[PDB]
């Protein structure tokens, strides 16, 4: 990274052009150039380049990633005076605190809502259970009831959590990273409902963000599920849409994960002063947040003034109604593992490649004990040796990645076994989606032969190991 300027990363669905306007104001006033970029997979690339001392000066993402970044020494501690803290809501500062330190600036509060075409559907269904029958009606006139992104677990999690799914159990003031709530009866019920919607052809397992967005904004489907950033494009489509409560499932509300868009400062930036100035006195103002929101709505911004100004907007009100019914995302480093786990499970259940029960059990194991890192042509799998929480440590020789042709390098620590594998050699399965090439294999723990009687929790366990790379 180079000093005298600022490089900013932010996701491509956010208002990066408005942010660039803020940067242009900054530049004119101070002479310091600001370059805003939106690389794909930036939440995964940032730790890779920041660990070598490179990467952007500022990284934007929902707060849930930042704990990992902070645990890895990648984030500078931020030091706002008391007055600036008084300018933002306490909930948001809470979201960006890790081990008693502030590790990023809160920007805005995000939550999914149900977005619906008022002309096609004047009265949105209050329950998921209605949607199959409703779909029938709409299918009779060449339309669908619901389409939304099924490739990212962020969008399916509300249904999964409604009847009792959860990420990590919060207990005694801390999250128990071995107590994952993706494999309980409620999560299984929610995912079964989703997979049923697919099997009965009310939804297609391949639908992604762009497909669902195009369908809804063209008037081909009566509903979608999305956050404030999407509203802009809908406005341009001139569809007459409303933003409202997500449907219930078995009488309980959908529970979306509440995100807080946050901006962290790279620990290796030589421009930490400039970054603080830009964030506090340029972006986190009525003018800055106004520009960014005008591009792609931010939601309920953390700055009290502009949030009070925008609360009249009923869409913000529905976003916050849904947020209240949901849970704030943890920011612990294990969230990435959680997300990988659920992602894989959902896809594999939606395709029918795996049952719901098996997919969610494997996701429990993956979130609790496995970390997948996908590199150019190589894969790294890190397995917790305390695989079942018993405190009994697995031996490396009982762990196998892939089939016999897969011959990884295996390294052992006190607490983990790490597999460094060649993707071509270890891919059991390859396939293409619209947007990605997918390489897939499995991790197996099989201690047999073992002399003792196997009882209760089984010692044989198999989890999906998968990497997705953009098609270009
Ligand atoms: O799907 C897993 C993904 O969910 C969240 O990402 C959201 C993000 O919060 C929103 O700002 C918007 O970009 O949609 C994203 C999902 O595509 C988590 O914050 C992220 O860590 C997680 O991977
Ligand atoms: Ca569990
Ligand atoms: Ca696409
Ligand atoms: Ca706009």
């Amino acid at each position: 990274t180079e000093e005298g300027k600022l490089v900013i990363w932010i996701n491509g669905d956010k208002g990066y052009n408005g942010l660039a306007e803020v940067g242009k104001k900054f530049e004119k006033d101070t002479g310091i150039k600001v370059t805003v970029e939106h690389p794909d997979k930036l939440e995964e690339k940032f730790p890779q380049v920041a660990a070598t001392g490179d990467g952007p000066d500022i990284i934007f993402w929902a707060h849930d990633r930042f704990g990992g970044y902070a645990q890895s020494g990648l984030l500078a501690e931020i030091t706002p005076d008391k007055a600036f803290q008084d300018k933002l809501y306490p909930f948001t500062w809470d979201a960006v605190r890790y081990n008693g330190k502030l590790i990023a600036y809160p920007i805005a509060v995000e939550a999914l809502s149900l977005i619906y075409n008022k002309d096609l559907l004047p009265n949105p269904p209050k329950t998921w259970e209605e949607i199959p029958a409703l779909d029938k009606e709409l299918k009779a006139k060449g339309k669908s009831a619901l389409m939304f992104n099924l490739q990212e677990p962020y969008f399916t999690w509300p249904l999964i959590a409604a009847d009792g799914g959860y990420a990590f159990k919060y207990e005694n003031g801390k999250y128990d990273i071995k107590d994952v709530g993706v494999d309980n009866a409620g999560a299984k019920a929610g995912l079964t409902f989703l997979v049923d919607l697919i099997k009965n052809k009310h939804m297609n397992a391949d639908t992604d963000y762009s497909i669902a967005e195009a369908a809804f904004n063209k008037g081909e489907t009566a509903m979608t599920i999305n956050g404030p950033w999407a509203w802009s494009n809908i406005d341009t489509s001139k569809v007459n849409y409303g933003v409202t409560v997500l449907p219930t499932f078995k009488g309980q509300p959908s529970k979306p994960f509440v995100g807080v868009l946050s901006a962290g400062i790279n620990a290796a930036s030589p421009n930490k002063e400039l970054a603080k100035e830009f964030l506090e006195n340029y972006l986190l103002t009525d003018e800055g947040l106004e520009a960014v929101n005008k591009d792609k709505p931010l939601g309920a911004v953390a700055l009290k003034s502009y949030e009070e100004e925008l609360a009249k907007d009923p869409r913000i009100a529905a976003t916050m109604e849904n947020a209240q019914k949901g849970e704030i995302m943890p920011n612990i480093p294990q969230m990435s593992a959680f997300w990988y786990a659920v992602r894989t499970a959902v896809i594999n259940a939606a395709s029918g490649r795996q049952t719901v029960d098996a997919a969610l059990a494997a996701a429990q194991t993956n979130a609790a004990a496995v970390k997948v890192e996908c590199l150019e042509a190589e894969l790294v799998v890190t397995v917790s040796r305390d695989l079942f929480g018993t405190g009994k440590l697995v031996q490396p020789g009982d762990l196998t990645l892939g089939s016999e042709g897969c011959q990884p390098r295996v390294s052992v620590d006190t607490d983990v076994v790490r597999f460094n594998a060649q993707l071509h050699e270890c891919s059991s399965r390859v396939q293409m989606t619209k947007d990605a090439l997918v390489y897939s294999t499995f991790l197996l723990h099989d201690p047999r032969p073992v002399s003792g009687l196997s009882i209760l929790r089984t010692n044989r366990v198999e989890v999906p190991i998968e990497c997705r790379y953009p098609r270009l």
